[PDB]
């Protein structure tokens, strides 16, 4: 595509996205255009509006584009062209991604008793209702464990909900614990988001006893 | 894919699914597993259900899904697995389809003279409300007009609602008359489904006159 | 999306698409621009050309593009806008729908026998190598045989090739021939494309005997 | 879906997916069924083998499925269910997410001067063949650089390579630097890749100076 202006919209929240060099009130010689789930290929709208676009996005008196309540099917591509007062025309491009922060993750079904030097299952980690799905990963005192790296195994499942497409996340750890290691070690799960600078949300943690 | 039976479910209408060879009431032994737009892969539904899914497809007492009223999402594959009394294992194996009929078609800004031997714009045909898409086509005194055959040209266009997902198509009819033909052709548009086996639906005749 | 020419594109073949408006040969300022299975939304071509594009599609003297051997990839839309000598500007728009014709199809595993009055198993028909899928049907003694109408039913499979993408459809005919009726009945199968205006393509009949 | 083991699969290299609990050689009661980007729905793949699935996915002696170069169409879920000698059935669930690490990040067009107080172009960082795509982010003196914070603006461009589709990532930074800031500043661009744990790649920084 084009350079675009990266936009991330939280699903549920409004979005304003501005309509660069249009005049400031009504009358304006200005288009949006954007591909989007709901589109096929580019749909156009104007400043006069009209139809079922008005309950999805509508254009301001001072040009800009709204949209009431975000959801996964306006992921896609916005573009305004607008002509000022003198006749300069200036476009805007923007990248339009969405987004939902799950709930807290928990630990479920978690052991209480490891014994060393064998496979056991230590816990299961759930996070429901992000978008994009994202991963779960599982911490063991502070440092990341690595599937398969060291006697540990890890199974995971994806669900999404059936009406609003958000995502629950499992995944299940198993550990072979070494001979002679920590009697009390501490577990934890972080769920990672799919976009960039988004932060991490950590379980509680759990601390079996492992036997000799 | 496997051997399935082939489904066609209308858009907003319920939609019952046989689970072939289980009991005719509880105690059943039986589960049905969907991918569809609404899935990540398969999902399991049992006869005690329960969560989210109960307001979307639900087994009934005699163990077929219920539906109560599909959409697109719901497109995809259906199976159940049951036993009967005597152990013996019957599989269930469905392809649904989903679609909606459009408004009948009409004819927009119809030509009312035409000049042969130059082109000319006939009309606009639009059809509004169908899944899938379906096309439209043309057709003068009975026959098809082919595009690109003998002096005629078509546009086509497609659209979404941005809430139902339904499709909106135009076609625009332009026609270059043979001199010394008839002067006054009748020129009508059909919508075409397309699914197999749905019937077309055919716009109200037009009849401009041509000048030689 | 707007009006565009349809375009139906057999694979493997090439495709040349006319720049309305632009000069004979160069120079010429003209842009092509496509959105295809093989782009992130609109990529640019330019008469000048160079790189890998140039191996898909590229720029003739006359600014036609060209594709020297269509894939299931280049179903999109292409749109060209030029300026001639004066200076007026023309655009081209264009919706590129792929398509590829199977192999005549064919009845496998027929029966010699029905017997009337119970459900017998007719034939498996199978149609290789189609884009878009399109779909078999079944006749008997020249009537379209409607699944789940009267003794008849229907199962059908689709699958595609690993390396082509190309469709292989197979669907098996079961009936329940009603008492006292014709001895010798003629069966065929027919496989009908997705596209508009396509022809269909026919089996070979087959003609079992039919006990009371 | 259920329950799998995560598989990551290097775009081009070999993979081999273990059938757990099959016997460790033939005769073997095993199954494997796929569903990929090549597939309608679900394939099944047996020891014997044949037809274009061979050079493709084939069943080694030992059971294990192996695939001689991955492709961008082979992500998706695979699937073995094997009887041992005994006849204790076990399944093996995987899910394969594909992968490419991109050449080195570099930064072209950047900016030798830059002036506080105003919006300054700093360069331009370009990423060539990561799947699936990443992203990429600027460092000012090794923290991170925000968009729309302190006087920041990107702009970003994703592109796919026409055959391997592989993407191509730009990212344009703007920035105006703060009065009586720092005169040598330092600038790098960072590759993030898309999957889990894989190692984000940097480029060489830039070192503008800045006019008060
Ligand atoms: O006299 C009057 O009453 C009157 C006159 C004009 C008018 O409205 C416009 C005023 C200026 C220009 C345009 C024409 O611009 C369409 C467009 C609308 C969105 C986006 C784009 C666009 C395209 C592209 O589509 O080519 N590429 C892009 C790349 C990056 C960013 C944007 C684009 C183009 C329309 C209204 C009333
Ligand atoms: O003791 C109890 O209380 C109790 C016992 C069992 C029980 O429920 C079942 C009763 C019989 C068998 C199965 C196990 O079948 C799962 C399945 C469910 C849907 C579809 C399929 C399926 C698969 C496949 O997934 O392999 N392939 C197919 C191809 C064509 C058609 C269907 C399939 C399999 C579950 C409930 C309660
Ligand atoms: O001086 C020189 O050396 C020189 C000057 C110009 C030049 O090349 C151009 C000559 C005229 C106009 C344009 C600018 O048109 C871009 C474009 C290219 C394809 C398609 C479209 C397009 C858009 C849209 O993108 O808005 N909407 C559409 C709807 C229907 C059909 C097409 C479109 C626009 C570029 C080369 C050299
Ligand atoms: O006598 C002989 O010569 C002979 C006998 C058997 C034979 O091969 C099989 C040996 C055991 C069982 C099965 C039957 O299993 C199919 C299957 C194959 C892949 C996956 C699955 C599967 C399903 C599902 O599809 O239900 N769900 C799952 C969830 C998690 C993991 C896997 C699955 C099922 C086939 C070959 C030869
Ligand atoms: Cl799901
Ligand atoms: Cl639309
Ligand atoms: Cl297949
Ligand atoms: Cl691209």
């Amino acid at each position: 595509g084009a350079m675009a202006q990266n936009i991330t919209a939280r699903i549920g929240e409004p979005l304003v996205l501005k309509c660069k060099g249009a005049p400031k009130k009504p009358p304006q010689r200005l288009e949006w255009k954007l591909n989007t789930g709901r589109t096929e290929a580019w749909k156009v709208l104007s400043p006069q509006g009209g139809g079922p676009w008005d309950s999805v996005a509508r254009v301001l008196p001072n040009g800009s584009l709204f949209l009431p309540a975000v959801g996964i099917q306006d992921e896609g591509i916005f573009r305004c062209q607008a002509m000022n007062r003198n006749g300069k025309e200036t476009k805007s491009n923007y990248r339009v991604r969405v987004y939902q922060i799950p709930g807290k993750p928990e630990i479920v079904d978690s052991a209480s008793e490891l014994t060393a030097g064998v496979p056991n299952k230590v816990g299961t980690c759930v996070s429901e209702g992000s978008y994009p799905a994202g991963t779960l990963s599982w911490h063991l005192d502070g440092k990341p464990l690595v599937p398969n790296e060291k006697g540990v195994s890890v199974k995971e499942q994806t669900r999404r909900h059936p009406e609003t497409g958000l995502f629950t996340l499992q995944s299940e750890l198993m550990v072979t614990p070494a001979r002679g290691g920590d009697p009390r070690p501490t577990f934890s799960c972080s769920f990672s988001p799919g976009l960039p600078r988004h932060r991490a949300l950590r379980t509680a943690p759990i601390q079996p006893r492992v036997w000799e």
